[PDB]
């Protein structure tokens, strides 16, 4: 079981990976939408975590989600942002995000959201 | 033509530079206000883009603009900020900024302001 | 006199120590709560400066303060945080923080806070 994390913040990829390692899943990370788009989506992928504003480009992470959904890829996605206004949250939900989490986040919220994806997958 | 970019975030400098590359302009970066004050403003320079809170010191980017204005240097300046309250935006405008852009930013908004400086 | 600084951001630690160095106090830094909890609190320590969201984990720095308070340790503490809400600020004040400073911060605000700790310690 693989969950792709797309976030341009090095510390975030590090911190998030550590927090979720003791969960039954592999966290494969990407520093940008461009980098992730070169990735052959694995059949073992069950979910995704995406920073809403990749590289400080407002809503670029959500656009990535919208693009993937448009291309038929339907993986439960958790959208996260350390900066967010109401329209961004709404756009995220309309883009089918399973949840939108503001950062700094509460670890149990994230852990719970991921476990749910893990369980719903099996 | 040159546009000075003063932002303490390395990755940010790179991204903004890359984004503005296709435009008829060269971006010269500086990681801090002091680093910039060690600079004799060139005659080929037509504008600036400054992070409002350099090194987490609130409004320091705007104070740089304010001081530059007092020093006679007048270049259309785009002030950008991720963290921002109303007083900061108002200060930037009072400091003569051509625009105040919140980050995360909308790509074409920055591109448009820069092009407007180029055309000017 | 020593003032402990706990902040996961390498750049912040350097910038804050530089800014405060001129004052009559020595700043000793820590990259994490875990690392600080290993430190034997010196008798010369007169205060602390703690990032509220250590390693992106919401309120983890405030949690640290709460733990110190429960251990009978009472050193005037300045909690600092970027991107925070009311509850976080309220939680830090309840944890007995001497002050709560939003970042980006106004330089003299932090300096005056520290100067105050120095004067009240002698």
């Amino acid at each position: 079981p693989i969950i792709y994390l797309v976030d341009h913040q090095k510390d975030a990829r590090a911190a998030l990976s550590k927090l979720l390692s003791p969960l039954d899943v592999t966290i494969q990370c990407f520093a940008s939408a461009e980098s992730f788009m070169r990735q052959q989506i694995s059949d073992d992928a069950i979910g995704m975590i995406i920073e809403a504003h990749l590289e400080d480009k407002k809503d670029s992470g959500i656009e990535l989600l919208e693009t993937l959904v448009k291309r038929g890829f339907h993986l439960p996605t958790i959208v996260m942002a350390s900066s967010s206004d109401i329209p961004t949250a709404v756009r995220a939900m309309r883009a089918s995000a399973a949840d939108f989490i503001e950062k700094p986040f509460i670890e149990h919220v994230l852990v719970h959201d991921v476990q749910q994806i893990i369980n719903g997958a099996k």
